[PDB]
This record gives structure tokens, C-alpha cells and sequence, in this order.
């Protein structure tokens, strides 16, 4: 029944204290079923679903996430096996593994238990690859399997009638790489028979057979075992646990794995945060709290943008942090490409629990919303879908925050409805004279437009076909590009007549003007009653 | 000069001086000097985008 | 083997056509180098490869 | 990354109190970024 | 032989009555070349004869 039925371009990054999955590796996410499979608990699992649950209409695209921890897997050495958990962290210690013998079949049995997942499986008929039987009229017949003592790989299988060899199967390599050839050739001998085990197509490589000597065949269907290769066949691509052979495999009692660790809080973030340097994400929000994170993220983003990769970060300070604290954080964070969120609140969430939400997670929500908007579309006045905000601030306080470049959220109770809308997208950069630096949407449009213009110039001209590509041709190419962008409404307008190019040698120095999309922000009404 | 003219026609070379090829011959030996202008590649661009209004 | 790939590309170009800015079709590059590092390598005469993620594509 | 992309016949004279550059030397100008 | 001679052919086969998996695996191992399809099951056909036929996997 194998065929059956059973029952946004702005990529966004998250980093912080996740409590599940292997850390120090970037994961690309598409659905929160994938998240729960890997990020069992912690703030990252909340952050992902918040990003995709950020807004009734808008949502984040594919998310790039890393657990930043020094976690390691629980493991055990027992019997002839070294046992390692696939799960990383303290929870891996709960895993219990044990070997037993099924006496009815003279074969091993394996059991794995993990109560948190309610995972409990048994593996049975371990070993017992194939049986050998004999029918000749001589008094006795036997077989033996021998190894190379260095590698412990099987080298021969020999059939002996009485004291002397009838035939031997050279398992070092050749026609008998796979055991099925051995079965067929034993069956070819008139006096011998072989039959594969009924419990699945075991079909193991013959080098993984086990050392046997002088087993009497005549009265018995005697099993070749090959327990370890069958263990690999039945468990290599399955389960939560993996095994490695050190020694002889024998039963051992059900034992907890030990050593599951999460590790200490990291003192620095660069050597792990830099893994995003080629993953291609635009927005990043660190779930962690300390100002050192904000400094390191700002330095990372600035280095990436200086390296030609556009990135911007959204940040927000703690719980109920008054204006005096926020100003100090802003003064410590005044470079562009970092956005500071003033407020903290509560999110109604599918967990059922009402989460108490720091401003860091509000900044997560804002990054999930902004990544879902159109390129160049502002978060200004967009809904946030926060439940309740621990807000001190009123109109003058909002003015004080926003003039300082600190994003603020305002609760608005409409006549019959309630919603939370964010007033502006002002960046932490203070000087308002240049909206590319002060405003986030203008900067985003500038970054994308510039990158496209860079690529098109590369393709057209840094193909280096000739120096004869004179300045007027470059001017024409520029003007055609700006005409296309005006047609796309990616830019409002450009001077058709005020583009100039000067070329000397292999270098062209270009200057141009573009009119950015002029946003419209304020209205005042003087209502007058008469009569 | 005919060879360089053909190569200019093929665009294998950008240009050559028509008037600045010289040959001196003595006995069985000819010592020749010529100039050719290689194809000049174009490598760098810098744009100073300015926003206004 | 990257140099093998570059030799296979260069032998396929027109005579006198440069490998400059041509695609390499490598999957992933164990790259330490950024712009200043690329300048240091190239000024020393060492050919360097740059990963470029375009707006919607990678090459 | 040395090769890269980054982002009238009546000639006219001016003389007077400029406040920048080495004086007593004529400069030929083409664009005010140079100025 | 026909397919090696350039004539495409394929056969459909099915083992007996109520043959368990252990038997069927042995028949499959004796019949593993392509262009042969093995049918596991046997049953009954309602038929225009009126008689309910007891039907082998063949």
C-alpha cells in the first residue's frame, strides 16, 4: 500500500535561545510543523509562529533560524556498542535504550524509549540472516565462517562434509559480495540447501557476517546471524538513536543516556552570527536581550552592508523601559540599519497561554510584518495584532520617542473596535535631514534599486568588451533603466536631461538624480459649526 | 602593413600605426620593429546616486 | 579541481575572450574572502571567485 | 575585486577670493565635484 | 528471448491459493527478471456461468 492516501522575497532571520535541535547550524523554515519537529521549546518556537502569525493579512516568508547554544548530545558506551542520541540538549538524557534476547528465535531484540515524545519502539528478529540445511547421506556435515583478524570482516564461508571442505565461498570480494549469491550457490549444490530469513529482505553484505565454526548442519536449520549488519539495516536510517561498534555485542539492561548538555550562555555572538553572512536574509531580529547583542548585530550588519549585502535589524528594549533608558540605548545604537522598538506587551497565541512579551519579541513581530509587506511599503500605521501593551506613553511621549528615532506603538480604540497600529518606521539614526538613513522603507527601496542597478551595469559594461563603449552610450543605458523603473513605478521621476557621464581609460564616473516616492503624512482639520 | 590591415579588418587588433613600421635589412637578415594597440578592456564604474525633492 | 573547471571554461571561450565575470557553476564555495580580501588576492595576482546572490537568483 | 562596479569652445575664466586649494596655480575644471 | 530479439512482451503471473509471504518471496526470487509481474492474491469471480468460480491467483 505504498501508493496511498493517509489522514515574500524579503527573507527574514531569527536568532536566539532556542531549546531544541542541533545548534551552530542555520535552518531554513517554511511551516511551524517543521519548527516543532526541531525547535521543541524556547523563544525561537514562539518567534517563528509569531512571524507567520504576525498580521491577519501579512506574513513572513521563509525563515532562517539558528539555535545559538553549546549543546551536545547524550551518549552511552555499553556492551559492544557506542550509543549516541540524535537529539541535542539536556532532554536527550531521558532517552533509554536496552538490548534483549528473543529466546524463541535465538536472536537479539532492541527497545528505545523516550517518554516526552511518547516514543516507544521494539525491533525484533535482529540477526538471523539465512539458514543452512544439509541432506547428504554422509555421517555429518558442517560449515564455518572466518574473519580477517585485523578488520574483522568476513573473508570465507566454507562448507565441510566430514572433515574435508566440499566448497568454500570467498567473501573477501567478487561474486559473493552479497549474501543472496551465497544462498543461490548453496542451493545449487545437490546436498545442501539455503533459505533466506522470512523476516524481511535482510540481504546483507557478506563482509558483515559473523565468525562461526563447526556448526553441525545435518539435523538443524542453522542460522548465520550477522547481528551488527542487521542492526545497521534495521536502524541506520530510523529512530532517534544511532549505534557504533567499538568487542562482542551482547544483551544489556535498559540504560539512560548521559551527558545531555545545553551549555552556558554565550559570551560573544560574532563567530556564530556570521554564519548568516551568505544565507541571503535581509531582516534579522535577535531574540536575546543584552546590549552586547545589539552592538554585535549592528557591527555585523554594518560589515555586511559595507561588503555589499543589504541588511537591517529591528530591536526593542526590555519591559516598560522609560524614555531615559531608551535614550541611552539609542545613543549606544545610533548607527543606521538598526531600528529600536520602544514598547512591550502581550500576545494572544495558539499555545493557549497568554505570553508576556518583551520588546524584543515585539520587534520580532514587527520584522515579521515588514518582511511580509511589499518592497518599499512602509510599516507606518499597519496593524500589529498585539493583545495588550504595557504602555506609559501618550501623544507628547510618542512625539518625544519618534523624534528621537524610536519606533512607538499606539493603542487605538475605534468607535466599535480595537486595534494596535505603529505610528512610524523611523530608524534609530537621529538626523532626519536624509530619509534614506532616517526612514526604513526609503532605505530598503534604495538598497534594492542600487543592487539591481549594480547588477545591470555589471552585465552591460563590466563584461569589458571594449573601451569604445563611450560615455554617451552609458548615459543612454542609464536613462533607459530609469525609464523602465518609472514605468514600473519603482521611482517617482528622474531628470531626463540631467544625467552626465565622464569616462577616462577603463573608468567611468557617473552622477545621476532620482526623485524618491514622496510620502504624505499629516492632516489637520478646523471644523466649524454654524447656524 | 597588409597583414596588420587584415587583422584590423578581422578585429583581432584594435589599431596599428600605418606610418610607424620600419624595416632594416642587411645580408640575409631583416630586423623589424612594429607597434600594435591592444584591445583596451573596460573594467570599473562608480555611480554617485543623489536623491532630491 | 576549481582550476580544472576554470580551464574547461577558458578553453571554451573565444580566443582572446576573458574569463572575467563569467559564471563558474560551482555549488558552494568555502570562502573566507570579502571585498578587501578579494582586493588583496587580486592585487597579488591570485584569481578569486565571488559568490553573488542576485535579487532573485544566485550565481 | 579590482574590476568591479561601485555605487563650448569659448573657454571661460574665473579669478577671485577662493577659500580652498593651493593658490597661485591655474586649475582646469569640468565638474563641480572636482570644485 | 523475444525482447532480446526486438519483440516487446510482458507476462503477468500469480501464485496459487492463499500463498503466504514466505512462499511468494521464494517465487519472486525464482522470478526476479523484469517483464514478469507476480500477483499475490486469489479470490472468486461472479461469472455469467451462474456458478461462482473459485479463482486461483493465475
Amino acid at each position: 500500500t505504498r501508493p496511498h492516501a493517509s489522514i515574500s522575497e524579503k527573507v527574514f532571520c531569527l536568532i536566539g535561545q532556542a531549546e531544541g535541535g542541533e545548534p551552530n547550524t542555520v535552518y531554513e523554515l517554511r511551516n511551524y510543523s517543521q519548527a516543532k519537529r526541531l525547535f521543541r521549546s524556547g523563544e525561537l518556537l514562539d518567534a517563528i509562529e509569531l512571524a507567520w502569525g504576525s498580521n491577519p493579512n501579512y506574513t513572513a516568508g521563509r525563515i532562517l533560524a539558528m539555535r545559538i547554544e553549546d549543546a551536545k548530545p547524550a551518549s552511552a558506551e555499553i556492551g559492544g556498542l557506542k550509543i549516541t542520541s540524535k537529539i541535542y540538549g539536556n532532554v536527550a538524557n531521558n532517552i533509554q535504550v536496552g538490548l534483549e534476547k528473543n529466546t524463541l528465535s535465538d536472536s537479539l531484540r532492541l527497545r528505545v524509549i523516550f517518554q516526552d515524545d511518547r516514543f516507544n519502539e521494539v525491533y525484533d528478529n535482529i540477526g538471523n540472516i539465512f539458514t543452512i540445511k544439509y541432506k547428504g547421506e554422509e555421517a555429518n556435515a558442517t560449515f564455518s565462517v572466518e574473519h580477517d583478524e585485523e578488520t574483522q570482516k568476513a573473508s570465507r564461508l566454507v562448507l565441510k562434509v566430514g572433515d574435508q571442505e566440499v566448497k568454500s565461498y570467498d567473501l573477501t570480494g567478487g561474486a559473493y559480495d552479497y549474501t543472496n549469491a551465497i544462498i543461490t550457490d548453496i542451493n545449487q549444490l545437490p546436498d545442501f540447501e539455503a533459505k533466506l530469513s522470512p523476516f524481511g529482505d535482510k540481504n546483507l553484505e557478506s563482509s558483515k557476517l559473523d565468525k562461526i565454526e563447526n556448526a553441525n548442519i545435518k539435523d538443524k536449520a542453522v542460522y548465520v546471524k550477522a547481528v551488527f549488519g542487521d542492526l545497521e539495516k534495521q536502524t541506520a536510517y530510523n529512530g532517534i538513536v544511532s549505534f557504533e561498534q567499538l568487542k562482542t555485542i551482547e544483551p544489556f539492561e535498559l540504560t539512560k543516556l548521559k551527558g545531555g548538555t545545553n551549555g552556558e550562555p554565550p559570551a560573544t555572538w560574532a563567530d556564530k552570527l556570521d554564519k548568516f553572512a551568505h544565507e541571503g536574509g535581509y531582516y534579522i531580529v535577535p531574540l536575546s536581550s543584552k546590549q552586547s547583542v545589539h552592538a554585535e548585530v549592528a557591527s555585523f550588519v554594518k560589515e555586511r552592508s559595507d561588503a555589499g549585502e543589504p541588511m537591517r535589524a529591528i530591536v526593542g528594549g526590555g519591559f516598560n523601559e522609560s524614555k531615559e533608558q531608551l535614550f541611552g540605548r539609542q545613543a549606544s545604537l545610533s548607527n543606521p540599519r538598526v531600528s529600536l522598538v520602544a514598547n512591550s506587551g502581550t500576545f494572544v497565541m495558539d499555545d493557549g497561554r497568554k505570553n508576556h512579551v518583551p520588546a524584543y519579541m515585539v520587534a520580532v513581530a514587527l520584522g515579521g510584518l515588514a518582511s511580509g509587506l511589499e518592497i518599499g511599503e512602509s510599516i507606518t500605521f499597519k496593524p500589529l495584532r498585539v493583545s495588550s501593551l504595557d504602555q506609559i506613553y501618550e501623544s507628547i511621549d510618542l512625539d518625544e520617542l519618534n523624534e528621537n528615532g524610536i519606533i512607538s506603538i499606539e493603542f487605538v480604540r475605534n468607535r466599535t473596535n480595537t486595534f494596535f497600529r505603529i505610528v512610524d518606521d523611523v530608524t534609530t539614526f537621529n538626523d532626519k535631514s536624509d530619509p534614506v538613513k532616517a526612514e526604513m522603507a526609503v532605505g530598503e527601496a534604495n538598497d534594492f534599486l542600487v543592487s539591481e542597478l549594480k547588477v545591470q551595469l555589471e552585465d552591460q559594461f563590466i563584461g569589458t568588451r571594449t573601451i569604445n563603449t563611450s560615455a554617451s552610450i552609458i548615459k543612454d543605458f542609464i536613462q533607459s533603466y530609469l525609464g523602465r523603473k518609472k514605468r514600473d513605478n519603482e521611482i517617482q521621476d528622474f531628470p531626463a536631461e540631467d544625467v552626465q557621464v565622464i569616462v577616462e581609460g577603463n573608468e567611468a564616473r557617473i552622477s545621476m538624480t532620482v526623485y524618491p516616492i514622496r510620502s504624505f503624512k499629516k492632516i489637520s482639520v478646523s471644523l466649524v459649526y454654524k447656524q
